């Protein structure tokens, strides 16, 4: 432990030497002792900031590959509610003008419609989650550089 050898040094020093010659070096070794501790002290903060750091970022990191994947499948869901309303519409242009089943596909392109518009909904939350965790993912990498600039 260097410091307390330090201090048997000193001690030994000051034994055959005096305290009155050497009392600027024991001033200084008071100092280095007092900026070794604050040392330790902020070493062992950024020791477990930097973990907690880590962990919540890797945390991050799976959420945004969740929701990016989520929003995939979202993607997906309208490109297909489009097809079904796009093939109904063609359908049902050259439906002869009455006829006996135009009533029902009418009503199926209604529903076709109103399941599109909750899809472009949700899919749009997804999104807005997808950046927010972005956003978040940022503020880690902003914490860091507080943390490193403040050693």
């Amino acid at each position: 432990n260097a410091s307390s050898q330090l201090t048997l040094l000193i001690g030994n020093l000051i034994q055959i030497l005096g305290e009155k010659s050497l009392t600027a070096l024991t001033n200084k070794i008071t100092a280095w002792k007092s900026q070794q501790q604050a040392r330790q002290q902020k070493n062992l903060e950024f020791s477990d900031k930097i973990n907690t750091l880590l962990s919540e970022t890797e945390g991050l990191t799976r959420d945004y590959e969740k929701q990016i994947n989520k929003l995939k499948n979202a993607d997906s869901k309208i490109k297909d509610l489009e097809n079904k309303i796009n093939q109904i519409q063609t359908r049902l242009s050259e439906l002869d003008p009455e006829s006996p089943e135009k009533k029902k596909l009418s009503r199926e392109e209604i529903q076709l419609t109103i399941k599109k518009d909750a899809a472009v909904k949700d899919r749009t939350l997804i999104e807005q989650k997808t950046l927010s965790i972005h956003s978040k993912l940022t503020d880690k990498s902003m914490q860091l550089e507080k943390e490193i600039d403040s050693f």
